[PDB]
């Protein structure tokens, strides 16, 4: 906020001093550009957005979580809002629509164990919901690493829970969405008939196909997030003992190189 952390350390700097070093298309929006802060030396991300009519300052006291996108801080103008960040790879939306193929499980794998590590601690540690989980807010990169990009506070958004139109008054809409992402990304297929999208509350719940040759365990832990009423489905804590989880907890999973892999195309 004027003011940036690195390093663990909290310096002044403006938005003007930052080495713009030319743009990327595929963060959480596709406004974002890669910079460096002269100061340490530092390499990276900054989202820039117009300003609107209009604060969620604490999103800096998050450095704790290892699979949650650091921030380093944010600046202003009188036309924009920049939000600094640690660089990452792409979306796992844009994984799915590169490949136009699905994500392997043992991917899924260890992305689930992190967005769900991820959220849990967003609950506890700063009594959050995300309320936001797609495939957009997934970011990977080249070491392995994968984490939730907290975006702040037609088949447009059809990640909601069927637990949204019992008025009037959250915990665990943020699970149903991990479903359906998980089915999305390991099927390659976003579920549901193209509008609108209103199946969500009609149907059985789209769980993950019989016979892709997915475990049983997986299967499981689909379906279980994926549960009509928020009164069964499962809070974080108790998905973090689903064995699903208990195992990508300690499989090796060379997501380095799987992630690398993929990047043979254009795009």
């Amino acid at each position: 906020t004027g003011y940036l952390t690195i390093g663990g350390q909290r310096y002044q700097a403006e938005i003007n001093d930052l080495e713009n070093l030319g743009e990327m298309g595929s963060g959480t929006c596709g406004q974002v550009w890669k910079m460096r802060f002269r100061k340490t030396g530092h390499v990276i991300a900054v989202k820039q957005m117009r300003r609107s009519g209009n604060d969620l300052d604490v999103v800096l006291k998050s450095h704790d979580c290892p699979y949650i996108v650091q921030c380093f801080g944010t600046f202003i103008t009188n036309t924009d809002v920049f939000i600094a960040m640690e660089l990452m790879g792409t979306c796992a939306e844009k994984l799915k629509k590169r490949m136009q193929g699905p994500i392997p499980e043992r991917i899924l794998g260890k992305m689930t164990v992190a967005i769900v590590k991820a959220l849990y601690y967003l609950k506890e540690k700063h009594g959050v919901i995300h309320r936001d989980v797609k495939p957009s807010n997934i970011l990977l990169d080249e070491r392995g690493q994968i984490k939730l990009s907290d975006f702040g506070i037609a088949g447009c958004a059809a990640y909601m829970a069927p637990e949204r139109i019992d008025p009037p008054d959250d915990i665990r809409a943020d699970v149903w969405s991990l479903g359906i992402s998980l089915v999305e990304l390991a099927t390659g297929q976003f579920p549901y008939k193209n509008c609108v999208l209103t199946k969500v509350l009609q149907e059985e719940p789209p769980l993950l196909p019989g016979h892709m040759g997915f475990s049983g365990d997986f299967q499981s832990f689909v379906k279980d997030c994926l549960t009509k009423d928020h009164r069964k489905r499962p809070k974080y804590n108790k998905l973090l003992e689903h064995s699903f989880i208990k195992r990508y907890e300690t499989l090796e999973v060379d997501v380095a190189s799987w992630f690398k892999d993929v990047m043979a195309k254009t795009e």
